């Protein structure tokens, strides 16, 4: 017999008590999570240590499903663990807790996947993970950085279990009602009627007027109690205000603007309770405690640096390894240290760089060990992330650094960082024979990792993932659908890829194929499988497990998770079948785009009113406009559907499906899907003309409106995703070979905006988009300056500019290029500052030497063969006709003649010569 | 080493989960008790089973003491267990739960003492006990009978542990803040600041206006959800309404009359939620399942083995069992030797020596068969003031768990309460003879003696008194053992083991009566007083039960007594900061009745009536000014802290505090005496001022409440008006005081806040006369004699008591029938006819002779004579009346002559008026 719910509670309490926690009781006032319990929100504040564990019934009125959905609950049961300060081995304590539940962590696939917890109501945030057990989210795990808008010291670790989820996964039940609570009694027998009636209360019957006035009374009493220096009752009243607001929300009486003001009042009161609680603890003397904290130079040997971390997000692994390699190479150069090949490797738990054949000393001079002892700490410090965190010091990092391996040949490079000393020791796969190992020479590093089951090269990981998954899918007569985006994510969610094929119920094949593929890929990171013969989805998937796990266990686990996910999808689909897409569209007024911009419905009305002119500027025939406008009237209405509010990754897909299911046009349904493409780096692009028009218009509208709203992105904060929005816009225009007048269309949508848009806002957007086009072309493999020189003159049409960039990278290698460039550079350099040359017309009657008329005649013919819009080939070939005339001119004509009229005529001539490249490229940047 | 708080919680959850319970979570809304959690209140309804266990933080805003008191907490932690239906061995399961907490139940003294839980506002009640561990209450144990004003079927067993107290005595710490919650952190470090800040919120800073409005909105929302057929949210809002009310109460804004309105609103909502929940479980199909239900003569022994019965129930049940068994043995012609009944809290027994094997022939069957069909009726006849069900519809004081019935070597086989009789019994729990069998009825007693039980109650009483007085000798002292306390201790044990323990000499500074009442009433201890100085020694005797460890039990009892005495020391210090007269104004916070006002109004009415009542009682007028002073302080102690926490000290404390303030011992004694008698068997007021105070207060209650409509009319006498009137007539008869009931009642009426009509006076007179009647008839006087007297002399109860006694003596004279007849004949004659005598109209000589004899006997017979003078003078009429009747014709023709003779007969028949109405007598 498998574990019962109350058995799980008892075992978690016993376990965490054996580690030194106090097993407490739940809040006797309604909280949405154990985090809101004073045992968490207040006790993380100040320096006093705090190690506690308690069950918490968490009440989220928004999740009321009357018990009808197999997994959604207005009351679920968290197990809340706070450890303060961080003991340093919190992950291991949690895995030990799992074993205490009878779980075999070796056979199961326990994964730490990025998920950062934050709370506006509480003014709190941290960084950490969601923990998957065989693909089931069972625990949120967080290093708390800030609470009550106060920075935290020491940092606490929060481990929050979802007991319903864990029991459903361990018992293998598909509905929460059938969880074994104790022998003979199921979860449903105790709680289904509660779920039913409490849902009825939260969604339909609660008196919203009295509850709003009660919210006000609670605010007033909280302020009163704070002013009386009584934080405990005051925060109690803050919790009551939060529950009241949650009920007003679930009843649907929080308007879209009121929401932020409500959160602001709750946050203000919470910050005040926090500061008052800290003052109170201070006045008490912090009674629970306080917190604190030669020979003959030899041959070049290999140098290995490995920073071991707790699981980093994939983006963080990529960018950390890039930065580490660049920084180390630069420092090695600046320190006269020579070396061979340099290669960097990454992994959720490790960042490594290998320098082959690193010299023992510098040129001209200390040993490399000394130089590195002093430069490596600031190299690691130099690594930066969009989000970092403290854990036991002032040092920040994406996730905690737990070991540091640094070896030059046979010798440790000694240094400290983040309170970690360097050594010759590393960690393998958890719960394995080489969970800890030591390497006695850098040249033995990779070998030893290979002996520990870790494939540290991300490309070898890609190859094994793909090869093994394809073998598995061929075994059932199928092919994996494994886009590179998802493969890239999976590569950095594992260290020892182990693909495993599992099955799902064929009943779910009755769901739309795009729905199953999206659920699989974007929510479970599974590879779908399609038949090699029929071209249809086989009821199969591949999961890339990590480590030496038991195939059978992991398979059944993930199978149960996927069944639950498809059941959620089926539930919300059936909920949507009753209405028709047009009925949903009016509920776009329930979603804020931005306070000073309006709802998604305001946004759509804007899009409708600009879509036809965007179409004409794209040069699509005047005959597709009606349909475009038609599609514009139904765009992103699926944002209001239940399925998309549950699965945000189905926007566009569901608009298409619910449109076809209404007999609407195939091309209109495709337009409704295309307006969202590309959805992510790797996605496909809109390919149908009205889809192109819709997508382009929506991106222009977001850009102009958000930039005029002051949401111009920064180096690290782009909450609205403007950078990828602009990148995708230029990508859409290039891939579909669409000529565009960027400034014209941006002014076009600038007129439709609810706010006033300046010419300066439009110029801001044009520059932002141009820089993303530069990024694109330097990412597709075009030289930097060759791109800049083109974009200076042709950025206003992204597709023409792209073409021109490629053509001049061809130009760049053709022998004549340098001579054409010099030909144009000399007149440009001479006429700099002499605006007189731009103010005069050349007067051929002022010529004095035949070389002047020769140059003038040649210029006039070349000006005829060169227009703004010409291809580079014609430009270069026509510029060839100036070479000899210009050489003759510069050998026999004195440019700075002492007669002002002749000198000015000569400057004007050189000015017209230098003006030919205008609107093609600016050779002032080219080599 | 020692158990921590959280290990106690884990061990309790683990034990009750191992028994089949489901371990739940605490309420996520503030509840004052685990009982209030819907897991109990709602779930005990309907036939569905329910076995649950959960920790419940209970929030009592009035218990806010800022963490300074070592026991009273605005937030304490109960452990709640509900077993439904009753498995039948809940006491055993609870004792096992104690063992799972590390408690050695053999060495400790674990006692089930009567304490029947009830929550009027939740419409719920049950019968059961509070569990004492070496004297300290640790657990409430209740068989729930009714919840939400609805009868329960099947009955649930509720077990509520007080965790703070349990850990405090398991850890040997006398302040909650020093409980080891876990290794390294004390209870204080986690909760003292919470106690401080929440105490401030609940007592001084909570917004009472918004909490009032929130109570109203909560009642509105509960109503709305009730009409929508949603019991769960409705009940949630009832809970929130209760917590809001409690905060209003602790803030001090619930007026003394307002409280009843609040109480009714809360109870109405709770009852409605309970009814809707029952309907909803019915509409759901009760998904959890439904409850289902020749020979030489030989000694006979019957033993009904029960769970712990209250002392009074033991006494009364043994009396009833003996009586009924004797009667049906006689009515069934079964001859037998002597019969003796025995009893302990756990056993009711009757031993019939030499019961015949067969009926006397006068269908003469074997004795075992007739007893087989008769004994269930005998057991079913035993009635108690309070009864309860457990497995069926049969009711008893506590559950019957076994039945032992042996006639010689043979089991008398029958069935009762789902229990089949046998030869098995139960000894002391946790003993080698906790289960034993008896082979021969004649071996029953000896067997109990070897199980260590003293089943004879006089035997128990003698060993208790002896061993306690020996321990008291050991310290040069004597035991204070009033008969009532001893009676109770007799039936709190079944193997008595007296133990002496000490308390601190500081407490000797507290008044004698406080020390004694706290010892006797609350702990059931024997005080010890010095044989030399007569003053109290710092010693006590507690009578433990069973083969306990003397050291453990003594120490636990000493800790409990120290705690109680520290509370008394604190409250006495508070009380002696004001004069007793300064407490009197707080009697306005105690209602007497919504129509009659508060206790302050009642005492003002007493002090405006006390002097005229004294004169009506014939008190020395020079005592009147003291009497009045007494009434100006009477019952002032009800608002003191000592009495508020120790309610048995009312009157006693007014006496002590008056003495302290400098008042006479006479006045102070009157202050204690206004309350007597406080119960049947209590002492009476003996001093004149105390008698006056008691009489006046009782008259005031009677007149005011009868004017208010509270006259009983049936078995429901909530105000105790019957007991009040009984005590009043006893104060008069016992102190030989003459009194005019009617003028005193009128006097008291003119002072009431409501209009008292003459009919109210007449009805109170009739009611009090009826109590006087039952009292005299309880004492042995013939009902007809009592009625004869009370028709004429009830307005003075003491005179009527006198007259009924002496007239009952008269009733056994040989002259009695003669005087009754001599008054009967003329009276019957004239009492159907529809009144001066003119001697000029006399014709015959017997006429004049009768007139003469009557005139003389009349100047001897007056309203107010004794009965001897009545008899002796009336004797002088016997022969004159005979001669008048044989020689004179009343129904004469001459109307004036006839009506004159009739008038003479009327004068003769009107002599007994004021003495007794002879028409009700046997013979008239």
């Amino acid at each position: 017999s498998v574990l019962t719910f109350q058995q799980a509670i008892q075992r978690l309490q016993d376990y965490w008590a054996s580690v030194g926690c106090a097993v407490m009781q739940c809040s006797n006032t309604e909280v949405g999570a154990g985090t809101m319990n004073p045992l968490t929100f207040l006790r993380v504040l100040g320096p006093e240590p705090w190690n506690v564990a308690y069950v918490e019934p968490s009440i989220r009125p928004d999740d009321s499903r009357y018990g009808d959905n197999p997994n959604r609950l207005q009351r679920h049961t968290q197990f809340q663990v706070i450890l303060k300060p961080d003991p340093g081995n919190s992950q291991d304590l949690f895995l030990h807790s799992l074993s205490a539940l009878g779980i075999n962590v070796r056979e199961h696939d326990i994964r730490f996947v990025e998920d950062n917890w934050e709370s506006p109501v509480l003014g709190a945030w941290g960084l950490g993970w969601e923990v998957w057990m065989d693909g089931m989210e069972i625990t949120q795990f967080t290093y708390f950085q800030q609470s009550g808008s106060l920075p935290l010291l020491p940092v606490s670790v929060e481990i929050t279990y979802g007991l319903e989820r864990i029991l459903m996964s361990l018992q293998g039940v598909d509905h929460f009602k059938n969880i074994q609570y104790t022998k003979g009694i199921t979860y449903g027998e105790l709680f289904l009627e509660n779920e039913k009636e409490m849902s009825a209360y939260y969604l339909e019957h609660a008196n919203v007027d009295n509850i709003q006035k009660h919210f006000d009374d609670f605010e007033e009493e909280a302020r009163s109690l704070l002013s009386l220096w009584l934080p405990i009752p005051a925060y109690d009243h803050v919790l009551k205000a939060s529950h009241a607001f949650n009920i007003l929300d679930s009843r649907g009486f929080v308007g879209v603007t009121e929401r932020a003001r409500y959160f602001g009042r709750m946050r203000s009161l919470a910050r005040q309770c926090a500061q008052l609680w800290v003052k109170t603890r201070e006045n008490l003397g912090y009674p629970l405690g306080t917190y604190q904290e030669k020979g003959v130079v030899g041959q070049p040997r290999a140098f290995v640096l490995e920073i071991g971390t707790e699981e980093l997000p994939p983006h963080d692994v990529i960018e950390a390894t890039k930065q580490l390699e660049k920084s180390l190479i630069q420092i090695l150069e600046k320190r006269r240290l020579s070396h061979g090949k340099v290669r960097s490797y990454g992994t959720p738990r490790r960042l490594a760089v290998v320098v082959e054949n690193l010299n023992m000393k510098q040129m001209e001079a200390r040993f490399a060990d000394e130089v590195l002892t002093e430069d490596l700490p600031t190299i690691i410090s130099g690594i930066s992330f969009p989000k970092s965190m403290r854990w036991n010091s002032n040092i920040v990092f994406s996730r905690p650094i737990r070991w540091i391996f640094a070896l030059h040949g046979d010798l440790i490079v000694p240094f400290c960082f983040a309170g970690i000393s360097s050594g010759n020791q590393s960690c393998g796969l958890r719960n394995s024979s080489l969970a800890n190992f030591k390497v006695e020479a850098a040249e033995l590093y990779l070998h030893t990792l290979e002996k520990a089951g870790i494939l540290i090269d991300m490309q070898e990981r890609k190859q094994r993932i793909l090869h093994d998954s394809s073998i598995l899918a061929e075994g059932v007569g199928g092919d994996i659908i494994a886009p590179d985006s998802l493969v890239q994510e999976v590569i950095n969610l594992v260290e020892a890829p182990m693909p495993i094929i599992g099955r799902y119920d064929v009943s779910f094949l009755a769901l739309p194929k795009d729905v199953l593929i999206t659920v699989m890929q974007k929510h479970q990171k599974y590879f779908p499988v399609t038949s090699k013969t029929m071209g249809n989805l086989l009821p199969c998937f591949i999961t890339v497990a990590n480590g030496a796990i038991k195939e059978e266990v992991v398979r059944k686990g993930n199978e149960a998770v996927l069944r639950a996910r498809y059941e959620d999808a089926k539930f919300f689909y059936k909920m949507d079948t009753q209405k028709k897409l047009s009925e949903f569209r009016d509920q776009l007024s329930s979603i804020l785009f931005h306070e000073r911009l309006g709802t998604m419905l305001d946004k759509m009305k804007r899009v409708e009113n600009t879509v036809a002119e965007v179409a004409l500027l794209l040069g699509i025939n005047e005959k597709m406009i009606p349909a475009i406008k038609d599609a514009a009237a139904l765009a992103m209405s699926d944002l209001a559907t239940n399925i998309v509010t549950e699965f945000t990754s189905l926007a566009g897909i569901m608009a298409r499906h619910y449109a076809l299911r209404d007999g609407l046009s195939e091309q209109i349904a495709e337009a409704l899907f295309e307006i969202t493409l590309p959805r992510f780096s790797g996605d496909v692009f809109p390919k149908t003309d009205p889809g192109i028009v819709l997508a382009v218009t929506d991106r222009l509208d977001s850009l102009v409106g958000l930039f005029g709203a002051g949401c111009q992105p920064s180096s690290t904060n782009d909450p609205f995703g403007l950078r990828r929005i602009s990148y995708g816009l230029v990508q859409i225009l290039v891939e579909n070979k669409k000529n565009f007048d960027l400034t014209k269309a941006l002014t076009l949508v600038a007129e439709e905006q609810p706010i006033t848009i300046d010419s300066g806002v439009i110029d801001e957007v044009v520059q932002f988009v141009t820089r993303r086009l530069e990024q694109l072309l330097v990412d597709e493999g075009i030289n930097c300056e060759i791109v800049r020189s083109v974009l200076i003159e042709r950025a206003n049409c992204p597709y023409l500019a792209s073409q021109t960039a490629i053509e001049m990278e061809a130009f760049s290698r053709t022998e004549d290029f340098p001579k054409i460039v010099e030909a144009y550079s000399r007149p440009t350099r001479i006429i700099r500052g002499k605006e007189i040359g731009s103010a005069l017309e050349v007067d051929a009657s002022v010529f004095e030497k035949d070389e002047e008329r020769a140059l003038w005649s040649a210029y006039l013919e070349v000006a005829d063969k060169i227009h703004p819009g010409v291809d580079i080939k014609a430009f270069a070939d026509a510029s060839l006709e100036l070479l000899q005339p210009l050489e003759d001119f510069f050998t026999n004509v004195f440019v700075m003649a002492e007669d002002e009229k002749v000198r000015n005529n000569r400057l004007a001539l050189l000015t017209k010569v230098a003006s030919l490249p205008k609107g093609i490229a600016d050779l002032s940047v080219l080599p």
